[PDB]
This record gives C-alpha cells, sequence and structure tokens, in this order.
C-alpha cells in the first residue's frame, strides 16, 4: 500500500472540518455570570481516582432539578452531553442530526467531528419552529437539538410545539432540549416531562447562572434508559474531584439560594440594559430575552462591533448567522460593565 | 416505532457500563488494584475566576509540562487524563468501519474500549513469552491500521519494551500509521522514555499522565507529546474546553521545579517500597512467580489464584485480577502502596497456607 503524510491519514472530516476558535477589559461575549464566587476545595484525596459518576454531586442536582438521581448523568460540561448523545445514537455516515438555525453551534461542530450529518430547518421569523420544515427532514435523523430559551435570539420555544415535535419524533429520534440558561427562566423547563416522552431529554449547566464555567459541569437529565445508554458511552472518570467537590458545594441549599440571588441580579440587570439601549441612536431593535444576554440590531453593526472591541468592550458578533443580520449578543454583566456598553454606543453617532 | 435501546447504535448496544466496585473511604479497603500513588499530595485553589471559562490549553500548564518532559510548546497537548489521549488519537485518525487500532495483548485495556465505542476495528498481536513485540506478528496485520498503541513499560506484565524493535515498528510503519508509546508509567524509569525520538518519526506520539507517580489521579490531567504537526490535528477533534480551571491551577503547581523534585521522590519512595515487596512476596508459599518490574506494580502468579483473590478481596485488600488475560492465567497485579498496605497483603497472602 502507498504511504500517506501525517495530514492524509487524518479522516477525511476532521481535515476538512474548521474547529470552534475563542483584548479588553468588558467581556460580555459569552455569557459568563460576571463576577466571581470563590470555592476552596474540601476534599484532598487526590492521589486516587474520582467515582465515575460522583453520588454527592448527581443525587444533589437531583434534588435541586426534582427528577431521580438514575435520571441524572454529570459530564464535562454541556458540550459534552452533546457529544455523547451524538456518540450513543448516530452511526457515522447513516444517522443525521437536526438543529434549527440561528442556534448554538457546538451540535453542529460535534457532529462534524463524529461525522455525522447535519440536517438544519432555520427556524420561523420569530424564531419559533418550524415543525413542517422538520417533518420534511426528518428521514435519517437520529437525535435532534432544540435550545430553549434560545442562544442567541433569546425567547423560549413554544411547549407546545415541543410537543408537537416530541409525537412527531416518537419511536424515532432523541430529542435534546438544550436548558443551558434555563435558571433565568426556571418555570419553562421541560424536564418535568420526562415521563411522557421515553426519547426526551434535557441539557443543564453550572457554567452561567450557577457562574462556574470554569469547573466543566454539566448535567443530561433523561429517563433512566437513556442514561443507561450514555452511560455505555461516556469516558470512565469525566469529573475530576476537584470539580466534583466545587460542584457539591454549589449545589447545597445554600448554593442553590445563592444561585436565585444571582438570577435575580441578572434580570434587574437585563431589565436596566434593554431600557438604556432602546433608547440609543444606533441600536434599531432589542429582542425580549429570557436569559442572561440580549441580542440587539445595530445600524452598521460590523463597524460598531469593531469599534467596541478596539475600546476593550467585547461583545458577540451574530451578524452572520441566519437571519441576524446586524446583530450583536450582549450579555448582562456588572452595571458598570452595562455602563460602559451604554455610553460606547451612545458615542457611536450612528 | 422503535425503543430506546433500538435508537443507539448496535456497537453501542454490546457495551458495558465502567464497573467500578470501589467502596467509600471509610470501610478500610486497602486499595492496590489501581496503580494510584498510596498517599495524597495536597494542594489549594490559587486562582478564583471560575465564573470564566478556562483557557483552552492552558499556556502555563503546557509550558511547565514541555519544560519537565524537554520538549517544545508545540509539541504538547493536554487532555483529561491519558484516556482522553487515547480517545483523540482514535477520533482523529480512525475512519469508523474502515480503518483499525493494533495493540498487543496482554496489556490496558483501553484501547480496546475507546475503539470498539468509536466502532473503529481492534486488530489484535499477542506479545512474544517475554511480552515483547511480535514484530512478524505485527507486519501480518498492519493492513489498514491507523493507530498502533504499545504501552512501555507496560501495564499489566511492567517490563519495558526493547528500544530496537520499536525503532522497527516505526519503521514499519512509517507512512500507514500513528505508532503511540503509552508511557504512563515512565516516571519509575525515566530513562526509558521515548519521547526524546520525535525529530525522528513525525509519526511517533507519546501519552503521559500525572495519575501515577505524580499522584494526582484525581484531577484527570494527562498530556499528549507529538511534533507538532500531529498536535495541530489532535486539536481540530478536541473539546473546546477539556481542562477546568482548578486542574490547570493544581496541574501547574504541581509541575514547578519543586513539584518535579517532590515526584522523583515519590517514585524513589516506590522503587525502595517495590524492592521490599517483590523480595518478601518470593518467600510466600503460594507464590509461584513475581516478574520484576519497572513501575509502581508487579504482576504475580499465584497457585489457586481466584481462590486467593476472592480470599483477600472479602478481607478488604483489593488487586487487580488478571487471571483472563492472555497468558496471565494465575496472575494477580499488585500495585505498591505504603509499608504497612504492602505488610496487609504479605500477611494475608502467607495465611493462605
Ligand atoms: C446553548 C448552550 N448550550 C451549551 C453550552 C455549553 O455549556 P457548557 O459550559 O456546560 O459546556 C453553551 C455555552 O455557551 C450554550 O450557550
Ligand atoms: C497503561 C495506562 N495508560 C493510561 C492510563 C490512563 O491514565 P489517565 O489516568 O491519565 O487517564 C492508565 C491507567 O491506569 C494506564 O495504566
Ligand atoms: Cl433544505
Amino acid at each position: 500500500h502507498h504511504h500517506m503524510s501525517i495530514e492524509d491519514l487524518a479522516r477525511a472530516n476532521v481535515r476538512a472540518l474548521t474547529p470552534y476558535q475563542s483584548k479588553g477589559d468588558v467581556w460580555l461575549n459569552a455569557n459568563e455570570f460576571p463576577t466571581a464566587v470563590a470555592f476552596q476545595l474540601t476534599e484532598q484525596t487526590l492521589n486516587r481516582y474520582p467515582e465515575p459518576q460522583p453520588k454527592a454531586v448527581i443525587e444533589s442536582y437531583a434534588r435541586y432539578a426534582e427528577v431521580k438521581p438514575e435520571q441524572v448523568l454529570v459530564s464535562r460540561g454541556a458540550d459534552e452531553g452533546i457529544e455523547l448523545l451524538i456518540r450513543a445514537f448516530c452511526e457515522p455516515g447513516e444517522d443525521a442530526v437536526l438543529y434549527c438555525p440561528p442556534t448554538y453551534g457546538m451540535y453542529s461542530v460535534s457532529a462534524e467531528t463524529i461525522g455525522v450529518e447535519c440536517r438544519t430547518v432555520p427556524t420561523l421569523a420569530d424564531w419559533q419552529l418550524d415543525l413542517p420544515g422538520i417533518e420534511a427532514r426528518l428521514d435519517g435523523v437520529k437525535v435532534v437539538f432544540v435550545c430553549s430559551p434560545n442562544n442567541p435570539t433569546g425567547q423560549i420555544i413554544d411547549p407546545q410545539s415541543m410537543r408537537d415535535l416530541l409525537e412527531m419524533t416518537r419511536g424515532k429520534a432523541i430529542v435534546v432540549a438544550d436548558e443551558a440558561y434555563i435558571e433565568f427562566c426556571p418555570q419553562a423547563t421541560l424536564a418535568g416531562w420526562l415521563s411522557d416522552y421515553p426519547h426526551l431529554v434535557v441539557l443543564r449547566t453550572l457554567s452561567k447562572a450557577f457562574a462556574l464555567a470554569g469547573l466543566r459541569c454539566g448535567f443530561t437529565l433523561a429517563n433512566a434508559e437513556v442514561i443507561n445508554v450514555l452511560l455505555k458511552v461516556i469516558a470512565p472518570y469525566p469529573l475530576s474531584t476537584p470539580v466534583a467537590d466545587i460542584a457539591a458545594q454549589a449545589l447545597s441549599p445554600e448554593g442553590i439560594a445563592a444561585m436565585r440571588q444571582r438570577v435575580a441580579q441578572i434580570l434587574d440587570e437585563r431589565r436596566y440594559l434593554v431600557e438604556q439601549l432602546r433608547g440609543i441612536a444606533c441600536v434599531e431593535q432589542v429582542f425580549d430575552s429570557e436569559t442572561n444576554y440580549v441580542l440587539a440590531r445595530i445600524t452598521a453593526s460590523s463597524a460598531v462591533f469593531k469599534s467596541l472591541w478596539d475600546q476593550g468592550i467585547i461583545l458577540r458578533d451574530q451578524n452572520k448567522q441566519p437571519s441576524l443580520s446586524g446583530c450583536l449578543r450582549i450579555t448582562i454583566g456588572t452595571r458598570a460593565e452595562s455602563q460602559r456598553v451604554i455610553d460606547a454606543l451612545t458615542a457611536e453617532n450612528v
């Protein structure tokens, strides 16, 4: 047989893909909670392997989410949850994933990296689901991802449309509700629907309202039968002991109350930032959000984005996303950080 | 109308969730079954930035590990253990259903587990009677192989793979496959590392871990050393944020010059304890043979090993059974622990009389 270079020994999809890629003082670009919550290690056992699925973390998250412990898996962020679902259910080259742009980019990245076709069905003008469009495109789909509330547009997906989607996929595909932002609108969660839908899965994270993006700790909620499949494909030791230690501390009753106050702070600050933005000459529209970010369409958005960037105010450009021409996504930070944004947009004179 | 398990990939249905038989601490079990350093080294966090995403590849960890390993920073990737290094290599280079991995039993099980989970053929080439490589056997089985894993020193048998045989294997695979030297245990015999060979073999990769001599299994922190071309392929398939900030913080602490010196002292402790345990083991009626090792474990063939394993297990002394491994019938793998743990093992084996 003939020899190949390192780059040609790599899988064809790996050679072709573009991987996800990531200076100033105001960072409002990644939906992080704006201030650190300090935690110290309480378990000096680092010479020993951790538990594969740390019981205190699983049980505390299950109590918080009001599900059974056997309905909970813990992983390296909701990002790993996405990977596990495609790894378990999608035969590379034969099965597809489906998602609905404009939305979170890692469904596509994980699928393309694993070797699984992406089906895309743009949402409607209000970013609600195109159920007929999904129906037409479901052949060969094994996993459907729906972000609700959606990143980057901010709105909750209509609950009955999710039931309609779940009936459309019953016996055919897993439906994944990505609830990375559900702490900001907790009454909207679908985690209470597991008994109706054997194929429903919910992703959760500590990265956002819980203010622990640095831990890389996320959860998959599903019926036990789905959890048991995902535990067949997960790494033996996916959570380090320091992360398990801090996660358990964060998920105590005291930790939960603290998170709920973090959410209240963000909701109050979002109300302030939205009202201020709507008065700024370069802001064309601010879209209502149920999260810790708001999408704003801005006149000359690329010049404004670069202008704030050069001033050290780092937003998230969404101008290339389907339907989002002119839109920047602004995370809700501190009042001082909101005021930096307000003052810089006001100074843009466009 | 398919049930949940029927929607899963066919290969996934036959997998088994990872089974840890390990009870809580506080039952007093003696854990000599996972090649862990036997006592904790304490670290505290120094960086309270947990609201922010970590660095994708923490610079201080990468550059510290590169200094330690005497390679360039562009030749280093950090992952969730060497386990994730194994996964990335198969994920980058093995097309499921088309390409194969190759390894040489009896050896570490996760090469097979990762390949079977991803859906990549496992090609096996059992080693020779002394557990050295069967190079003719490998050459006959290399068609379609994209990644070869060789554990040196080997787990569970403990010996270093002959360096000339690794050069021969590298020439055999040039242009055809990646060769991965799994160096999880290389700190116990650091002169045997192949990390200095990168400039001679574009397709050589070395896996390292903090889980063993570095006494930081709980961190889930490992490293892949390779030429930059290989690192850059692997970085296309790694998760965007694979290392948490607490792990990066502690890892950088552990890889300081003082941390390296402390690790060397841990190795010296294990080497001295291994000499004691081996000498005592060879004097015990039920021990048939103890195989020389260059690691923090020894493989011992034991008369009625299954009954002895169960006897010690029921006493709370936890070894690693290897009786079902090719060529290893009768063999238990015994991690080197503290002196008092060695003495628990010695005393229990002596009482099997
Ligand atoms: C919609 C959504 N899901 C998941 C994630 C990833 O979450 P994690 O930090 O738990 O990996 C993000 C990160 O920004 C996100 O926006
Ligand atoms: C040969 C070998 N390689 C790799 C590993 C996994 O190491 P890590 O803890 O870095 O994932 C082990 C663990 O025992 C091992 O024995
Ligand atoms: Cl189309």
